[PDB]
C-alpha cells in the first residue's frame, strides 16, 4: 500500500483505490494502474520533473529502500494478476529488484522528487507507474 500526496491530490494504484478515492475521482487510467482523488488537506510531496533513470524505492516486504537503475516509461506486456487480465500497461518503468503485490504504493524517488509508485512485479523485476508526466498534479 501507499500513495503520493501533492497539493489537493492523492495518487494511488488504481487497483488499491478505496470507495472514498472513487467518490472523489479526479482522473484514472486503467492501462497505467493510477487513480488520482481530491483531498481536503494539502499535500507536501514534490513530483520529479526530469528523465532520471536512477533513484530509490521503498520495499514494504523488506522494510528497506533500494537504489536502482530503471527503464524509461513504456508500454510493457504485464501478465494477469487478480486485479487485471493480461494487458499492455503504459508509462511503466522496470528495475531489477524485489517486489511482491503488497509492495504496490511504494514510492520511487530521485533528487528531483517523486518519480512514481510500485505497480507490478515478477521474474525479479519491479515495475513502477510513472507520474512525472502529469504536470497538472503541480497546480
Ligand atoms: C509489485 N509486484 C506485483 C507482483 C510482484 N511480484 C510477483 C509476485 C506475485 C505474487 C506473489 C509473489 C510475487 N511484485
Ligand atoms: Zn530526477
Amino acid at each position: 500500500s501507499g500513495a503520493i500526496y501533492v497539493g489537493n491530490y492523492r495518487v494511488v494504484n488504481r487497483h488499491l483505490a478505496t470507495h472514498n478515492d472513487w467518490a472523489n475521482l479526479v482522473w484514472e487510467d486503467s492501462s497505467r494502474d493510477l487513480l488520482v482523488s481530491s483531498t481536503t488537506a494539502q499535500g507536501c510531496d514534490t513530483i520529479a520533473r526530469c528523465d532520471c533513470q536512477t533513484g530509490v524505492y521503498y520495499c514494504s516486504s523488506r522494510r528497506k529502500h533500494y537504489p536502482v537503475s530503471f527503464s524509461k516509461p513504456s508500454l510493457i506486456f504485464v501478465e494477469a494478476s487478480e486485479y487485471y487480465p493480461a494487458r499492455y500497461q503504459s508509462h511503466l518503468m522496470l528495475a531489477v529488484g524485489h517486489s511482491e503485490p503488497g509492495d504496490c504504493g511504494g514510492i520511487l524517488r530521485c533528487q528531483h522528487g517523486v518519480v512514481g509508485i510500485v505497480s507490478t512485479g515478477g521474474n525479479g523485476l519491479v515495475g513502477f507507474a510513472d507520474v512525472r508526466d502529469l504536470l497538472w498534479l503541480d497546480e
